[PDB]
């Protein structure tokens, strides 16, 4: 029969044959072995309530990524700073520099935006810390964008606040490479962060600021916008959403997320809020890509759907699938699957390593 | 705005404004800056018709390929040999062996199956020679079979002959990874070569023979048998092969080619024969794979369909394009865009270095 819940509507990770046990018996302490409880609220609930929502979903997600971190021996010889800019609306943002401490010349620049469906989590939490910790150990210098969030401690931004956060802090690291020690500089993140990522670049191109974007690597990108639709809507449109709904993620929690994110969502079909939704003319011209997705992750066919269309514009894109992996597992199991986690760190390293910086280039 | 002959019907290679223009400029001397004239006869010709038809494509490819690697300085320090071994019906099998002179020390095999539709072209000839080289040159051991084609000078054998001489030659690659300095082994091809990389991997399965396989690396997959379809049947389901047809190769002169491979086309939804049609069940538990597609190049959505179809069955699965690229542009062009050719060759390389037995 169909895999996941497409073949058997209660199969959940546990259950799964695909999924690599290691991540289940990760996930058993939070109960997220199993389906995740069902939203006890929609997107037509108050806005009142659905921040009150989104601030409990963030403190749940961050004990889970505090107790996966927790005990884990530091990366070695790593250098941290942070650095405090002005951003578009008189807000301070935080920049988080890693580097390696002995590195002499330039490396590849990484700037890193966080996950948390663009409403929630802080880049200056555990699980972020210890990515770019990771990536800078490899040899880069990584510098993690503090944004303004649509909902949670750093919240409440609607769309478009931190997507313009993320617009002036890479402007501000691509102004100091040289004072960073960066030679290329790659826009990366995952989910929520692998969204501000590709829509950053498409902006960039509208505003004529692509010389600060060498390179762009989105991870599990959280970019269709959909999953309020039906079951049958996204059965018919973007299969994974059902197959792996629940499956540490779900569809309910996000179409909440949605409608935080953008109240009223005049903005649902823009490709600055919802990338999925880029037209050929959005991406012909944009820097090398790689779009990463998961195999038992809802989000899988959305992330295969944007690869396609970055091949029909001709980016010098390439795109890879982590299998057995559950949404974003590939950077939330260092203890339980650490040879996952280095195959995502040692892919996003050989590919900054591989790019030519574009400013230098006639274009 | 749709691109290429979607937009503008009379769109050429030339007048495409994505085409990388070093390769149009090198495929104006044989004409093939502009849409490859249509095919003179259909798949319902008559076997023998059909046959003389290949024979005549073989030549002018042959004409052109020749003339795209004359000029060239010989890639340096490459030691070769010939191997000639029993094929799984009588026939002899030649294997085209590369390896770079005072290598120390097994590395990684690449098992290497040419294209041409399986119907034409040999891998003795200069384009496939100059490509295992070039892949020897990076640290790797190349073997090329020499298989039976389905038409021209090494034909006419139909489907499953080439097939059947791939297994029984990456089986004697296998047993012999010790004696021909081997540690890794990986299938790869590029279009009709891609298509029996790609079989030959879903055969290996069935028949209990991945153990031969480490890793399959498939160029510009011609996998669909879907090229004799209506215009509009093909738009609907692989639109590349109306954007781009007639850039360097088209569906006519393939739909021919597809009944030459397979007369009477019963195994025209047979994976083994057109690997487009791949059930999950055949793809669960394949070693990893590179699936390359070229921007410009009709045979583009079917190989990106594969790949999806291999991140639907768990495969541990990489995808590419290369920019600009006409089909098997970046196999070509050493001469005009050598830095295309390079990406590929190192791809390839980053690829078989990456694996373990
Ligand atoms: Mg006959």
């Amino acid at each position: 029969r169909r895999p996941g819940r497409l073949g058997d509507p209660d199969r959940c990770l546990r259950t799964d044959p695909r999924t690599d046990p290691r991540t289940v018996e990760a996930l058993a302490p939070f109960g997220l072995d199993v389906n995740a409880a069902p939203a006890p609220i929609g997107p037509d609930a108050p806005r009142e309530q659905q921040l009150e929502y989104a601030m409990g979903a963030e403190a749940a997600f961050e004990g889970v990524f505090a107790a996966l971190m927790d005990g884990l021996d530091p990366v070695p010889g790593i250098e941290r700073r942070t650095e405090t800019i002005s951003g578009p609306a008189g807000n301070e943002i935080k920049l988080y520099v890693h580097r390696p401490a002995g590195a002499v010349g330039p490396l590849p620049g990484i700037f890193h935006i966080h996950g948390g469906g663009m409403v929630i989590l802080q880049a200056a939490g555990p699980v972020y810390v210890r990515f770019r910790d990771e990536l800078a150990a490899t040899g880069t210098v990584v510098v993690g964008v503090e944004y303004r969030n649509g909902a949670g401690v750093l919240g409440p931004h609607p769309f478009p606040a931190g997507l313009h956060d993320c617009a002036v802090a890479l402007d501000w690291v691509h102004a100091r490479r040289a004072e960073l020690g960066i030679s290329t500089l790659t826009v990366a993140g995952e989910s929520g962060g692998g969204n501000l990522t590709l829509a950053t670049a498409i902006r960039a191109k509208r505003e004529g600021r692509l010389d600060a974007i060498d390179g762009v690597y989105a991870l599990v990108p959280y970019i269709s916008g959909m999953y309020g639709r039906s079951r049958e809507e996204r059965e018919a449109e973007l299969p994974s959403l059902v197959e792996c709904d629940g499956y540490f993620i779900s569809c309910d929690l996000c179409a909440v997320f949605v409608e935080v994110y953008d109240p009223g969502t005049a903005h649902l079909t823009d490709p600055l809020a919802w990338p999925y939704h880029a037209a050929r003319e959005d991406l012909v011209g944009l820097p090398p890509h790689v779009i990463s997705v998961n195999e038992v992750d809802p989000l899988r066919d959305e992330g295969l759907a944007y690869y396609r269309k970055l091949v029909e514009a001709g980016v010098e894109a390439r795109s890879r699938v982590v299998p057995g992996a559950c949404h974003a597992a590939d950077m939330m199991f260092r203890k339980a699957a650490p040879d996952m986690y280095e195959a995502t760190v040692q892919d996003i390293h050989d590919f900054v390593t591989s790019l030519h910086r574009l400013e230098h280039h006639h274009h």
